[PDB]
């Protein structure tokens, strides 16, 4: 029993974290086989950051300009390139701790584990969702850029996020591991605003099913609703529209609990319209949207 | 910026997790050097569980009765003993992945990271506090017994919890790594009730300081209170008494934010008496008590 924000075990990613230094700029890199991946803005000075031309800055770099440290052993760089917003440094040593891995670009509403690192050294692990506005609400300090987000499936690490910057609002933006930003953001030190955010409806419903599986039932009701009438209430409360695909994804949880998806939507509708009136769900006094249906199935009983 | 429930990187503990089997009973064990540690009730059958005499059951065991698997390699047991409620199995191979480590018995209100494991294989990591009633509100399914809780300080793993059982209320009980239960519990399959729980006051205050550090200030006020008058309100809301030692521990956070501890207590008093009135603190609509002052300092900016 019980339900917790749960990260993947981080060991396989810990063995890949390194430190990349260019002059006075140091951030984290990811060492897989003989390649180190890190944010390309490591080649920027504090002056270059307002509006860099990265093609210019990179062509002016030498391999010996890059200081790569794994633990306390320096890795010699033998080649460098740029793929979108990530720098790729070829090193002369393949990482002996390289896990089985994939790079994947995720959709908003999907979750991943973040290994927050400083100077190539892991400090903590936590669970994040990609917000509908392509930011993440992370916990990051100066020096954390280059930390990665990931999922694990049967000892294969699927890397999906590399951290690039904190916005003026204190939320966080970055790329997939091929250097493409999530959202409209760019890697320059200017004030960038994210789009207006929305609540991840399919995830809230997943989490209501988690609660039922764990014995919370006080919010259920005898009513049901149609998809259309539910979405009318969803739009009013800044919730993402619920699609038929979302309904089908919630199939397994619906079947395990015996509660039709549209039955659960009537509960959510009532919770949005009336609040909780002091009660809690899975220890929360608000509706939680950073658990996917997959997260719930993974953590909850069969 | 940002504030998340944050676990320690779990890699060093992942390399120690094994599987221990006695007949039809399998749980998780911890392999450090040439010793495997696991709950002693692995030597119980489903019948023995109502009221075992463990001295009896253990003296009837042979080394070859214990099946210990690390990954897919079987470890041969060469000796066994019992220390309180933990079984100790000497194996012929020292764990090459053994980290620097300590065993520590923690106080209620302290937090630790849990590596939830099934059949010797890690599945997830999350943060827990030891409740004042010596339970933890974990996330555990059948097969998780033997999973450990831990803190990490400069590459030393301080193991503090081994999981032994879920109570009828769905909360969780276990021991330190020398086999002493936290709280009054015993390892037999009977319905055991925990004492009435209380909220960890010093931790709530730490978390209010985290919020200030992160820019949440709406709950502050110009008032202050004495320790005695605060504790009068604390008792009324089932909060632990705040001690002078708690005040002194909150010193660093108080100094960083410029907010006297007893100033912050006046905010907590007002929050207890009036609620939040729909507002949130660090994304929470209730007062959070599973972050210690140390957790806040570790995660927040200087
Ligand atoms: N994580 C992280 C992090 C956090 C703090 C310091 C450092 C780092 C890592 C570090 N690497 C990095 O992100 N630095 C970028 C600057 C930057 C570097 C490189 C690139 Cl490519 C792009 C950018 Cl924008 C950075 O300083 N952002 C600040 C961070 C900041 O002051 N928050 C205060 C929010 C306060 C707040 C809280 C709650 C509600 N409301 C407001 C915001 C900002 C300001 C002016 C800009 F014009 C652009 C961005
Ligand atoms: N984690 C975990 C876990 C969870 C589920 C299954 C298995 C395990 C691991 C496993 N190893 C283990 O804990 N099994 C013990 C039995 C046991 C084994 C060994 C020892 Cl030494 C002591 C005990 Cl008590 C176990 O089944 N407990 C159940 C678990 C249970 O039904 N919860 C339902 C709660 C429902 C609920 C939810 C919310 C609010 N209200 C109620 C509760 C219980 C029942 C009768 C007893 F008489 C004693 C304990
Ligand atoms: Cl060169
Ligand atoms: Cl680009
Ligand atoms: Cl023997
Ligand atoms: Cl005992
Ligand atoms: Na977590
Ligand atoms: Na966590």
């Amino acid at each position: 029993s019980g339900f917790r924000k749960m990260a993947f075990p981080s060991g396989k990613v810990e063995g890949c974290m390194v430190q990349v230094t260019c002059g006075t700029t140091t951030l984290n890199g990811l060492w897989l086989d003989d390649v180190v991946y890190c944010p390309r803005h490591v080649i920027c000075t504090s002056e270059d950051m307002l509006n860099p031309n990265y093609e210019d800055l990179l062509i002016r770099k030498s391999n010996h300009n890059f200081l790569v440290q794994a633990g306390n052993v320096q890795l010699r760089v033998i080649g460098h390139s740029m793929q979108n917003c990530v720098l790729k440094l070829k090193v002369d040593t393949a990482n002996p701790k390289t896990p089985k891995y994939k790079f994947v670009r995720i959709q908003p509403g999907q979750t991943f584990s973040v290994l927050a690192c400083y100077n190539g050294s892991p400090s903590g692990v936590y669970q994040c969702a990609m917000r509908p506005n392509f930011t993440i609400k992370g916990s990051f300090l100066n020096g954390s850029c280059g930390s990665v987000g990931f999922n694990i499936d049967y000892d294969c690490v699927s890397f999906c996020y590399m951290h690039h910057m904190e916005l003026p609002t204190g939320v966080h933006a970055g790329t997939d591991l091929e250097g493409n930003f999530y959202g409209p953001f760019v890697d320059r030190q200017t004030a960038q605003a994210a789009g207006t955010d929305t609540t991840i409806t399919v995830n809230v419903l997943a989490w209501l099913y988690a609660a039922v599986i764990n014995g919370d039932r006080w919010f259920l009701n005898r009513f049901t609703t149609t998809l259309n009438d539910f979405n009318l209430v969803a739009m009013k409360y800044n919730y993402e529209p619920l699609t038929q695909d979302h309904v089908d994804i919630l199939g397994p949880l619906s079947a395990q609990t015996g509660i039709a998806v549209l039955d659960m939507c009537a509960s959510l509708k009532e919770l949005l319209q009336n609040g909780m009136n002091g009660r809690t769900i899975l220890g929360s006094a608000l509706l939680e949207d950073e658990f996917t249906p997959f997260d719930v199935v993974r953590q909850c009983s069969g």
